[PDB]
């Protein structure tokens, strides 16, 4: 599948915004992910323990790895398609290393439109949020693809 010019720019418009605070953004998803899909939190052996949003809101930890997970989501976005490279060690580490079967980046894609229309309406609006699903389907396309490859089914 490929996004046209017109999609990409509602993508990177809305991920802007959420660029001005993406400590913040970051928590909100995941604390969203970890309450609505409990199952995905047994994945982190450094965040497992979290027992409510009050810790989560909390952990210094969590907020730092919000802030890698979407400033890496972040590059790939802006390649607007050309992403090889920068899914290679991201399919690598999550197939091999960590174990995270497609059905959780599901999951976390969910997480991620849920909190982009909370907080940007006006940015995210039916147009804008179908941009956004289409990119994200995109990347987890791609992700399964080298999944494949990698040797790893989920
Ligand atoms: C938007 C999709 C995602 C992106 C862009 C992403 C990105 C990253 C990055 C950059 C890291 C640190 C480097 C690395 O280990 O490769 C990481 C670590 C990790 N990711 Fe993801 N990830 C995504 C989705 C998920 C999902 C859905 C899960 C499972 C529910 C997951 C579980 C993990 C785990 C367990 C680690 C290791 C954390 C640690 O122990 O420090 N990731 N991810």
């Amino acid at each position: 599948m490929v996004l046209s010019e017109g999609e990409w720019q509602l993508v990177l418009h809305v991920w802007a915004k959420v660029e001005a605070d993406v400590a913040g953004h970051g928590q909100d998803i995941f604390i969203r992910l970890f309450k609505s899909h409990p199952e995905t939190l047994e994945k982190f052996d450094r965040f497992k323990h979290l027992k409510t949003e009050a810790e989560m809101k909390a952990s210094e930890d969590l907020k730092k790895h919000g802030v890698t997970v979407l400033t890496a989501l972040g590059a790939i976005l802006k390649k607007k398609g050309h992403h090889e490279a920068e899914l290679k060690p991201l399919a690598q580490s999550h197939a091999t290393k960590h174990k995270i079967p497609i059905k959780y980046l599901e999951f976390i894609s969910e997480a991620i439109i849920h909190v982009l229309h909370s907080r940007h309406p006006g940015n995210f609006g039916a147009d804008a949020q179908g941009a956004m699903n289409k990119a994200l389907e995109l990347f987890r396309k791609d992700i399964a693809a080298k999944y494949k490859e990698l040797g790893y089914q989920g």
